[PDB]
């Protein structure tokens, strides 16, 4: 359940200041009639930054062209599933494709504008020549 | 006695191909009537490169604004006087001033043109930034 929504229980997990989140397709300010929370063994809260970062990591390291909700699901799974041991199996549901978020989190510009990515995080992994000026070339 | 001249004895010291030398004021193709070689204990041959280099070293490390002949004299003295020990004294005669050679060996251009100085010898002692291009500046 994204931050700002009240779907997750118990209630104290839902106490947060901001009611709006950039993640889409999940989280609501009301309990749907369809939903049956009794069959849920546990709930987790998730935020936009980790969700989009995990979606990008999924794209870059597994080829799964999935959206932000899949990123949130995987981010929560990597935490909840620490209890499992070898030989046991876990399943994650990836809702939708990246197509719906082409100019959204998939774009570095939008990520930096929202602050979900910081210049230090973007630059720490770049080559040694990244910071050099074009002045260093033999252009003419 | 500069190379190309026949003043020095014994004769085999004077066997060299080139008869012309850039050093001035010393060396001749004949034995002067005034000269008395019998009172000379030893003779040495000298060349332009070492003479001018020693003159420049004299200027740069002792303040003696002397010409090429003084450089030749000091270059020969530093060789001949190795036999002396502590407590003994040596004298060198420095003929003339640097005034007569202002655009000559005193000029790096002329030294490089004559080949008496090589770019490697000039550059080996320069700072680490010497070879960097002006392109490395923050000019605007």
């Amino acid at each position: 359940d994204p931050e700002g929504s009240i779907l997750a229980e118990p209630e104290e997990l839902n106490q947060t200041e901001q009611t709006t989140y950039e993640v889409e397709g999940i989280g609501y300010d009301f309990i749907p009639t369809v939903l049956d929370r009794t069959v849920v063994d546990k709930w987790f809260k998730s935020n936009d930054e980790e969700a989009f970062t995990f979606a990008r990591m999924l794209i870059a390291q597994e080829g799964l062209l999935c959206g932000g909700s899949a990123g949130s699901t995987v981010a929560v799974a990597v935490k909840a599933a620490q209890e499992l041991q070898e030989g046991q199996r876990c399943v994650v549901i990836l809702p939708d494709s990246v197509r719906n978020y082409m100019t959204k989190f998939l774009s570095d510009r939008w990520m930096l504008q929202k602050g979900f990515l910081k210049e230090e995080d973007l630059t720490e992994k770049k080559p040694w020549w990244w910071h050099l000026r074009v002045q260093e070339l033999g252009l003419s």
